[PDB]
């Protein structure tokens, strides 16, 4: 069934082959359902946790920490010793941490699924039918329905599938379609066929889709799709049919990545050319084969110990920790990565009904009169401060509390709004917020009703469920309402006849659209005074209506109004519409009231904080542009008086425009109304074009191909299940506020992992261009593979954890967001931590090399003989029996490990700025830091002092005199990097009155190295 809606009612039920009165036969029943299956969307569960490892593994950096490990399993298997219980510790403890890694990455996945299924609307989806089996109304689940059912739709239900009316029941058919097409306000629906086939669903009056309520009235519709078939249906298809791209901190990681790959093939071919004419030597075999794999086996050795072991580890971290910040704020966030992409956000693409305003349609102002004198009057004017639908506002009369006693004409008006509905307000025990039971408007007059105590009844230890009807239900006991005069399209009112209870009259109570209200009353009431109707006050009260419904605070204005002496029941027959006309007559004005679809309290705010910080908010809906135009100009969007006529287009304007045009109402454009799900898709692709980072935020299904289609999708928690599967993160709470607290702990979680990140790499470079500087000069190793692997998970890993909690940038909110083209690694950074890399692996083997040339209490052994390890023989050495048993003492080994772990802690000091001075920035503020380096201190002490672990790393205790050595060598690393900090700037006492003495300390004394020969 194709354009069902181009066709009547007798040409879809002859197609069908259905009975309007009796209904689908049970045979016809299972036909359609084998033909047709049955009406669910399809719930699919593939993220199994093999897939979500694999998946996790895509990334490049644990590729390469996997390529790194599985050679250096290959190196250590043919290594020809009785060393292997040490040798393959290196690779497997790699393992370890990227398995357990992959672990951490699946939980936080698992945990949003935990989250945010938590919180989705769980009810029984039933449907009312008829089938011939039975004539009365069958109640059954909808699933069990298929194209060509005879479905009753009611008031607060809400329809099971893609239906084309046949009949409508209450003369009236209003349907809440905000879910589906945006909608803020309910659409009247007819049985009329549209001639139009390529018409959009929001002006398909009469169809039926579903997941959209029924705001009142009653009617009778035929199936004719069901299943993924429906307009949701379409819409989920087209979502699934969307690519999903890595995010762009994952883009920056490879990117990242690469650059370090390059690198280490830099560095091992590097490594083998040094050594092209040495492949020949005897010492191998005299062969070119044999030494030539010896030497790439030296150089990709090398190599593999410049990939930094726990980097994917503390990066996973400070995702976790900064997804857990996010948590605790009421915002769930799927995958690690997407916690840093709104920090890069920069256009926010967002939704106007239902995620910028709160849905729920509330009186905001409301006037009534206070004196005449002539051809003018008094208006009395109050402003409600409620947004939501809970009954908590105040009403405000110049800013100022105000009581409603007092005002006799504001009684009346609470009597006319409570008694001229028939809608309600209900409190649900498990959602824990009120809602409408009928329609959004007459809900509102409910909740103002509420609002103000008009007859001042104790409240306080009301209960919430009751709560919800007080003095609604107060002044409906006043007042029993005998019958309602039904609203018509010809007379935009409505009327309900009440009668007082207590005996010893019969007024009428009377609603509507302001122009007829006013044209049909003769009278004023001026608070408890029936003044005859003047030409002023009418123009009066006509001039404020319009700049209420006119102005950016555009509102919907309802008109309140009483018939005093109303002709009694028996002359007043309830069947023609004329009789309507003329049952309203000589009306006696009371009020006026308007409200609107409001937006969040928290919204304003948000929008000029992200414009603060180089965001810029475009509103993408699709209600009609006056009411997206109005709210934008309300939040902050646009300026009261701004003018909007090329920064405001439709979906239908944005089709024909030039491609030029197209680029720069992207470019300008700040919202756009009436556009179909594709075509919101297609601004985000757009904007997408111009190399942007798009967020999409949006609740509805007409957001979810548009959540998917940009780099962060921001689903409402009150939303749809469709926008939330299509979201990489979800508001608990509905707080927009949160967008911009995840942008700013994005923004500081990106500027730490660049820190840390920074400070690995320069360690591993500096603890390989030791390795380097050892071999070519030929002394004696000073480092082993099992203590690097212990410095760099331990020593290294807690200060990168600590690094992790640097302190945010007091300007990070006033800057633009950064270009998405920039690397995560500089060129100036690049040079950078190869300076402290190549001072890290000189002083460390500088630091080997003293204690056998200049230490007190060692052996003063030459250059030539410490560069000639091997020659220990009768080769003429002064001490050559105590040489050869003192080559390979673990002193030097201490010394140079000491050397190394104080200057990484130095060095993880000088990483709490990118650019900013220690001494400005002090150490104090990431007290974490601190606490990290005490501890690294308090560990390497007890490595040092225990008896097992002397003995598994070659280490033995210092000296005074030693430690003071240490110091010495360490220390310059601060000034070195002050210095390259200080160049890169330019082109806090407590601090320096503490480490002053330290350094005034440390350089009593002065060692000359003996030393001037070089390989
Ligand atoms: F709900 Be949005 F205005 F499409
Ligand atoms: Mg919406």
């Amino acid at each position: 069934m194709e354009n069902a809606h181009t066709k009547t009612v007798e040409e879809v039920l002859g197609h069908f082959g259905v009975n309007e009165s009796t209904g689908l036969s049970l045979e016809q029943v299972k036909k359609l359902k084998e033909r047709w299956g049955s009406n669910e969307l399809p719930a699919e569960e593939g993220k199994t946790l093999l897939e979500l490892v694999i998946e996790q593994f895509e990334d490049l950096l644990v590729r390469i920490l996997l390529l790194a490990a599985c050679i250096s399993f290959v190196l250590a298997w043919f290594e020809e010793g009785e060393e292997t219980i040490t040798a393959f510790v290196e690779p497997f403890v790699i393992l370890l941490i990227l398995v357990a890694n992959a672990i951490v990455g699946v939980w936080q996945e698992r945990n949003a699924e935990n989250a945010i299924e938590a919180l989705k609307e769980y009810e029984p989806e039933m449907g009312k039918v008829y089938r011939q089996d039975r004539k009365s109304v069958q109640r059954i689940k909808a699933k069990d329905i298929v194209p060509g059912d005879i479905v009753e739709i009611a008031v607060g239900d809400k329809v099971p599938a893609d239906i084309r009316l046949t009949s409508i029941k209450s003369t009236t058919l209003r349907v809440d379609q905000s879910i589906l097409t945006g909608e803020s306000v309910s659409v009247i629906k007819h049985t009329d066929p549209v001639p139009d086939p390529r018409a959009v669903n929001q002006d398909k009056k009469n169809m039926l889709f579903s997941g959209t309520n029924i705001a009142a009235g009653k009617a009778m519709g035929v199936v004719v799709a069901t299943g993924v078939n429906t307009e949701i249906g379409k819409i989920r298809d087209e979502m699934v049919a969307t690519e999903q791209e890595r995010t762009p901190l994952q883009q920056k990681l490879d990117e990242f990545g690469e650059q370090l790959s390059k690198v280490i093939s830099l560095i091992c071919i590097a490594v083998w050319i040094i050594n092209i004419g040495h492949f020949n030597d005897p010492v191998h075999g005299g062969s070119w084969i044999r030494g030539a794999i010896y030497y790439f086996k030296i150089a990709v050795a090398l190599a593999v110990a410049a990939i930094p072991e726990g980097l994917p580890a503390v990066i996973t971290t400070c995702l976790a920790l900064g997804t857990r910040r996010m948590a605790k704020k009421n915002a769930i966030v799927r995958s690690l990565p997407s916690v840093e992409t709104l920090g890069c956000t920069s256009v926010i693409c967002s939704d106007k009904t239902g995620t910028l305003t709160t849905n729920q349609m509330s009186v905001c102002r409301m006037f009534i009169l206070d004196r005449v004198e002539g051809d003018t009057c008094s208006l009395n004017e109050f402003t409600i401060t409620g947004s939501t639908y809970a009954p908590i506002g105040e009403v405000h009369k110049d800013d100022k509390p105000v009581n409603c006693h007092q005002y006799d004409g504001l009684v009346e008006l609470a009597t006319i709004c409570a008694l001229c509905n028939d809608s309600a307000l209900d409190y649900n025990e498990a959602k824990g917020v009120y809602e409408k039971v009928g329609e959004a408007t007459e809900t509102a007059l409910t909740c103002l009703v509420e609002k103000m105590n008009v007859f001042d009844t104790e409240l306080k230890g009301l209960s919430k469920i009751e709560r919800a009807n007080a003095c609604n239900s107060v002044i409906k006991q006043l007042m029993k309402k005998e019958f309602t005069l039904e609203f018509s399209r010809d007379r935009k009112s409505m009327s309900v006849y009440c009668t007082p209870n207590k005996p010893s009259m019969s007024k009428m109570f009377v609603k509507g659209a302001p122009e007829g209200v006013i044209d049909r009353c003769t009278h004023i009431r001026v608070g408890s005074t029936k003044v005859p109707m003047t030409s002023g006050v009418k123009q009066k009260i006509m001039s404020v209506i319009r700049e209420w419904g006119s102005g950016s605070d555009t509102l919907r204005c309802l008109a309140l109004a009483t018939h005093d002496n109303p002709l009694r029941r028996e002359e007043m027959h309830l069947e023609d519409s004329a009789n309507f006309i003329k049952y309203e007559t000589n009306l006696t004005f009371v009020g006026c009231v308007g409200m609107l679809d409001p937006p969040r309290i928290e919204v304003a705010s948000s929008v000029k904080l992200c414009r603060q910080a180089g965001i810029r908010v475009i509103m993408i809906t699709g209600d009609n542009k006056g009411t997206a135009v109005a709210i934008c100009r309300r939040i902050g969007i646009f300026g009261q008086d701004e003018d909007v006529t090329s920064k405001a287009f439709t979906g239908r304007e944005f089709d024909e425009l030039n491609p030029s045009a197209q680029r720069d109402a992207c470019l300008n454009a700040r919202c756009f109304a009436r556009v179909e799900p594709s075509h919101k898709s297609k601004i985000v692709e757009f904007l997408q074009s111009f190399d942007e980072i798009t967020a999409m935020t949006g609740d509805g299904v007409n957001d979810a191909p548009a959540l998917k289609k940009a780099e962060i999708g921001i689903a409402m928690g009150s939303g749809t299940a469709v926008a939330k599967t299509a979201s990489e993160m979800v508001l608990a709470d509905d707080n927009f506020s949160t967008i911009v607290a995840a942008v700013e702990e994005g923004r500081a979680i990106y500027n730490n992992m660049k820190q840390f990140i920074r400070y690995l790499i320069s360690s591993n470079v500096g603890e390989v261009v030791c390795i380097f500087l050892t071999a070519a000069l030929g002394f004696p190793e000073a480092l082993i593979p099992v203590q690097l692997l212990w410095v760099n998970l331990v020593t290294d890993g807690l200060p990168a954890t600590a690094l992790g909690f640097n302190p945010p940038d007091l300007d990070i909110m006033n800057k633009p967001p950064r270009n998405p083209k920039e690397p995560l690694i500089s060129g100036w950074l690049f040079f950078r931590y190869l300076a402290i890399g190549c001072y890290v692996g000189a002083a460390t083997v500088g630091a080997a090399a003293w204690w056998f040339i200049a230490a007190d209490g060692g052996p003063r052994v030459s250059f030539y003989q410490l560069s000639h390890f091997l020659q220990c023989k009768e080769d003429n050495p002064d001490f050559e029996g105590v040489d050869c048993a003192i080559f390979e003492s673990p002193y030097p080994m201490t010394m140079a490990l000491s050397v190394l772990v104080t200057i990484e802690m130095c060095n993880a000091l000088n990483s709490l700025s990118e650019n900013q001075s220690l001494l400005r920035m002090p150490p104090w503020e990431n007290i974490w830091l601190v606490g990290s380096i005490c501890l690294s201190m308090s560990l390497h002490f007890l490595i040092l002092y225990v008896e097992p672990l002397p003995l598994i790393f070659q280490i033995t205790p210092l000296n005074v005199t030693q430690w003071l050595m240490v110091l010495k060598i360490s220390l310059p690393v601060i000034l070195m990097d002050e210095t390259l900090k200080f160049v890169a700037r330019n082109y806090s006492w407590p601090f320096v009155l503490l480490i002053m003495p330290l350094v005034i300390w440390v350089y009593s004394t002065d060692t000359n190295f003996s030393d001037m020969f070089w390989s």
